[PDB]
């Protein structure tokens, strides 16, 4: 899977190795292998999320995985914001998910 | 709506409040309530638009507003062109605007 | 065409003018004239690639051009993978390329 993280916090207010506790954490949530989560982050962007420029992340998710219904991501959804509010100390109401299926021929890889 | 401006313009010749002035704008222009609006500015990137690497900004507008016709686009892209043009003294070759649409599903808040 | 590179790499690391040269690689990769090719580098990221935080690269290439086989995109994919690894000294591994179909009516021009 693909985890794609903006946030306006400040590259050096971002906790150390964040990227690698997301990327263990993601592996967990999404029932992945670790070496097939890739994960990036963005700080120190300008964002404004509901309206509002208070501190906030957006996050991307992208993966074969991925089923086109609500409830196939609640679950997957309720973890990333749990990860996310208590690494960034961020409110529930300034982090936003989004999810996009990828198929197996969209990958190259060697 | 999810708005991302990426921009060659380095960060501290943006703007003060760009975001704010475009999520304001987006919001009018989209017809969509501030409080559902999201924008990302990420500046001092490295871009070529159109071959060459003058100052210029891509932008991509995902809602599930999005309706996959260019007319039903055209009124939206031509106010972000006057909008971004204003902002950052590019002219209209140096903009370029991707409308992608979601679906709900997508979407994870809580 | 719209190329995407994000990387670990600190900006003072990345070649200068790698913008430039992926752009001119990219039209005679994909076959276009150059004047349609975009590119976006965002280097400084934290990222983890294949579930590690060593240098790597994530393109993404979107374009009216994709066609959704594995195999209209192997030679693309292999002559990006070549450029990147002798641009950015990143191994085959620390690289990975994502294609994304586009229609006409979701670029916005003028
Ligand atoms: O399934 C494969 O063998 C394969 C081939 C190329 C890329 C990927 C791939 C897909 C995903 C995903 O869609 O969630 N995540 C990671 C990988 C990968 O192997 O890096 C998987
Ligand atoms: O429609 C909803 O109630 C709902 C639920 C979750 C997210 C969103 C949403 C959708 C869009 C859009 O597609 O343009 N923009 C903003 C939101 C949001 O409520 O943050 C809307
Ligand atoms: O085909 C066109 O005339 C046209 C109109 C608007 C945008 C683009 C376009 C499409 C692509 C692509 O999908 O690969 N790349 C560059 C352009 C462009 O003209 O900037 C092309």
């Amino acid at each position: 899977p693909f985890l794609e993280l903006d946030t306006n916090l400040p590259a050096n207010r971002v906790p150390a190795g964040l990227e690698k506790r997301l990327c263990a954490a993601a592996a967990s949530i999404l029932g992945k292998p670790a070496d097939r989560v890739n994960v990036t982050v963005r700080p120190g962007l300008a964002m404004a999320l509901s309206g509002s420029t208070e501190p906030c992340a957006q996050l991307s998710i992208s993966s074969i995985g991925v089923v086109g219904t609500a409830e196939d991501n609640r679950s997957h959804s309720a973890h990333f914001f749990e990860f996310l509010t208590k690494e960034l100390a961020l409110g529930q109401d300034r982090i936003l998910i989004r999810f996009f299926p990828l198929e197996s021929w969209q990958i190259g890889k060697i």
